[PDB]
This record gives structure tokens, C-alpha cells and sequence, in this order.
């Protein structure tokens, strides 16, 4: 029942996405508010603690206590100086306990201080209830993904989490492996298959290249940015409709915080709908005194404002080739990860530079992770009896 089941979890940077693998397919479980992704945020308020969309939802009101990018901060030391650049750029407190990073919050008026791993714990509770919920019983084995380039320290802090959220690991595994798993690419059946996985998500760029030697997964190169997103693009999104309305109404409306969150998000969601209609329509009421703001953007319009920052994707794809020692050519399939994946233009520039060449894209990107980890799980947990 319970015991021979397994789910499949990508714990991610600003999205978390979990999947169970049963009667011959994958179900990617959609949570309480019909999302099949959660928001990796967790807020303290002064009644409740919130995980995923809720917690999300409220950062304006309380930013000082809505923690997200804990994935940033796992199994760092707190002198490291990915933790102190990073450090300058949350609203959220970060303190240091004997070299060891915590979060310190206030919740329900009372200052508590966290370890990332109890951070994602949360996340993964949240996952781990959004399955219970699906399936009708409690699922508790799983496989956690992690990035490629996680070390021992992040991938035990990750195992940590696991166990503190009441889940037995079955394993942690890479997620450009986890993508791989969902596309069958390790079924190909004898010879070296070497995969290209390009990950774009909210907040990081992952580009990865495996060989596939019968079964066999090995990391040939890692290369990106972990500071290239999807929350770029809405930035710049951002910027366009600031000097816009600018134009317009001869105000800067940059100073009001509520006027740029509204813009924000407006833009993220208008972002999503110039990957499938060539317009997006504004709906602001009272953006800025009472001033409406209604407007439309063309695709091209908005893949020039992103224009350097979609070019910027290649020079990582191109180094971790040659880190690989392998030519375009060498490379035997393509793989697409992420919900930025989905815009046109970076598909465009990715099957240009690869001459042409076909994308494995037909599971959702934002997906494609938890996809693979749910397969895996279903193996592992079969092989356990
Ligand atoms: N249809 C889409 N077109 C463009 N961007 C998208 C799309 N869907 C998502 Cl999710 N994203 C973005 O992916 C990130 C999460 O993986 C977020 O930045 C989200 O906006």
C-alpha cells in the first residue's frame, strides 16, 4: 500500500514540483490551489507559519519574515562568500550560529532563527501533504533532486531536510539526470549517448552535459549562472512599463513599491503569454494615482528587452562543450528544463546554435525534473520490495 510507494520530488531554487509514477504513468500532483508547481517559500506571520502559494502571495505585506532561496544556503558555511554576496540581496535576516548559516524570523511575535535544511524541511512537508492529499494514504519514501554541481555538504543538508519533513530518501539524485530518466534516454540501449540538458529557471541557469554508457549516468560538465531567471526577464519587463507610463503621464511611478509589485507580477504573467500569443495585454486599475494603466506589448518588443540576456545563454552552453571536450555534433539529444524554456526566442537560439537540431520539450519543463525523480522513485522502491 503505502510502502511500496514512492513519490518524486524536485525541491528547486524558487519552485518546488512533486510526481508519483503508477498504473503506467506519471502524475504530476497539482496542489490545493490546482498549481502543479509550489512556490519554494515559506512565511512566519503573526498567527501562522505558510508554505507555497500562500506564503508567496503576502511577501509584500511581510517581506522581513518570508523566507525563499534557502536552496542557496544549504550546506554552506555562513563564511562562505556565496552566502555573504547573497546575504546583501534578501529582505530576510541571515545570522551566523558556529559558521553555520540561520534565517531568523519573527513568528507569532516571538524572534525563532532556522537552519536551511529546516527552511526546505517545510517545503518538502508541504510536497510530501500535496501527494498524501492525491493519493488518499501517507507516502513517505522519496527521491530528492539537486543540482549536478552540489557537493557532499548540500547533498547530505538536502537528505537532512528530507528526514526532518518525515520522508525516507530513497536517494538524491542530480536533476539534469532526474530529465534525462523522464525522456527514457538511458533506455537507448548499448553505446555512449551523450545528453545536453539546458535549465532555465526562475532565478538560476543550468546547462549540463551527461554520458549514458548502458544505464550508467556520468557528469561530463556543469557551466551556467546561477544568478539568470525568468525574474530577469520580468525585470525588464519592469523597466519597459515604468518609462512607458512615464511617457504617457509624465510620472515615475519606480519610488511606489505597490506600483512596481502590481507591475511585477502583471509582467511575469503577460512574460507567460508571449510564449504562445505574439501580444500580451496590461490590465493595471489605479496603478499609480488612480492613474489606469492599460497597455500591450508585442514578442518582438519584448524578446529586444531581453535580447543580451537570451545571446548570454549560449556562452555557458559553448563552455561546457569544451569542458566536455565534445563538438556540437557529439551531442546526441537536447533537453529543455524550466518554465523560461517555453519562450520562443530561447528555443530559437538554442536549436540555432545546435544547427537546427530537434528539442526534447514535450513534458512540461517546470516539470520534467519531478518527472524523472517519480520514475526513479517507482524503480527504487519496486527493487526494495
Ligand atoms: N509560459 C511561460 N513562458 C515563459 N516563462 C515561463 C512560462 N511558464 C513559466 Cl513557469 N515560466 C517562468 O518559468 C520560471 C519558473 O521555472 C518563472 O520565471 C516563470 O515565470
Amino acid at each position: 500500500m503505502a510502502k511500496a510507494a514512492a513519490i518524486g520530488i524536485d525541491l528547486g531554487t524558487t519552485y518546488s514540483c512533486v510526481g508519483v509514477f503508477q498504473h503506467g504513468k506519471v502524475e504530476i500532483i497539482a496542489n490545493d490551489q490546482g498549481n502543479r508547481t509550489t512556490p519554494s517559500y515559506v512565511a512566519f506571520t503573526d498567527t501562522e507559519r505558510l508554505i507555497g502559494d500562500a506564503a508567496k502571495n503576502q511577501v509584500a505585506l511581510n517581506p522581513q519574515n518570508t523566507v525563499f532561496d534557502a536552496k542557496r544556503l544549504i550546506g554552506r558555511k555562513f563564511g562562505d562568500p556565496v552566502v555573504q554576496s547573497d546575504m546583501k540581496h534578501w529582505p530576510f535576516q541571515v545570522i551566523n550560529d558556529g559558521d553555520k548559516p540561520k534565517v531568523q524570523v519573527s513568528y507569532k511575535g516571538e524572534t525563532k532563527a532556522f537552519y536551511p535544511e529546516e527552511i526546505s524541511s517545510m517545503v518538502l512537508t508541504k510536497m510530501k501533504e500535496i501527494a498524501e492529499a492525491y493519493l488518499g494514504y501517507p507516502v513517505t519514501n522519496a527521491v530528492i533532486t539537486v543540482p549536478a554541481y552540489f557537493n557532499d555538504s548540500q547533498r547530505q543538508a538536502t537528505k537532512d531536510a528530507g528526514v526532518i519533513a518525515g520522508l525516507n530518501v530513497l536517494r538524491i539524485i542530480n536533476e539534469p539526470t532526474a530529465a534525462a530518466i523522464a525522456y527514457g534516454l538511458d533506455r537507448t540501449g548499448k553505446g555512449e549517448r551523450n545528453v545536453l540538458i539546458f535549465d532555465l529557471g526562475g532565478g538560476t541557469f543550468d546547462v549540463s552535459i551527461l554520458t549514458i554508457d548502458d544505464g550508467i549516468f556520468e557528469v561530463k560538465a556543469t557551466a551556467g549562472d546561477t544568478h539568470l531567471g525568468g525574474e530577469d526577464f520580468d525585470n525588464r519587463l519592469v523597466n519597459h512599463f515604468v518609462e512607458e507610463f512615464k511617457r504617457k503621464h509624465k510620472k515615475d511611478i519606480s519610488q511606489n513599491k505597490r506600483a512596481v509589485r502590481r507591475l511585477r507580477t502583471a509582467c511575469e504573467r503577460a512574460k507567460r503569454t508571449l510564449s504562445s500569443s505574439t501580444q500580451a495585454s496590461l490590465e493595471i486599475d489605479s496603478l499609480f494615482e488612480g492613474i489606469d494603466f492599460y497597455t500591450s506589448i508585442t514578442r518582438a518588443r519584448f524578446e529586444e528587452l531581453c535580447s543580451d540576456l537570451f545571446r548570454s545563454t549560449l556562452e555557458p552552453v559553448e563552455k561546457a562543450l569544451r569542458d566536455a571536450k565534445l563538438d556540437k555534433a557529439q551531442i546526441h539529444d537536447l533537453v529543455l528544463v524550466g518554465g523560461s524554456t517555453r519562450i520562443p526566442k530561447v528555443q530559437k537560439l538554442l536549436q540555432d546554435f545546435f544547427n537546427g537540431r530537434d528539442l526534447n520539450k514535450s513534458i512540461n519543463p517546470d516539470e520534467a525534473v519531478a518527472y524523472g525523480a517519480a520514475v526513479q522513485a517507482a524503480i527504487l522502491i519496486k527493487s526494495t520490495r
